[PDB]
């Protein structure tokens, strides 16, 4: 008491209610601004 | 596998958590413009 550790557990296990079972998050970050993009979606290089 | 019916069950039982529960959902439509009005509020008919 009063001295608490910080960080707490995500204890899993199969049996629990949608608001606890584990979902799996991962979050997709871009930086759509000025500047040679090697990035690009899969549309095909037409002709010029 | 790789085969996948697109459609599944909603597999209702009495006993499940409120997140899970089945709730009966309808929704009303209205089209506010200028046309003839053929649904209309319980608001009397005044004289003229």
């Amino acid at each position: 008491p009063n001295c608490y550790f910080p960080l707490q557990s995500y204890g899993f296990r199969p049996t629990y209610g949608v608001g606890h079972q584990p979902y799996r998050v991962v979050v997709l970050s871009f930086e759509l601004l000025h500047a040679p993009a090697t990035v690009c979606g899969p549309k095909k290089s037409t002709n010029l």
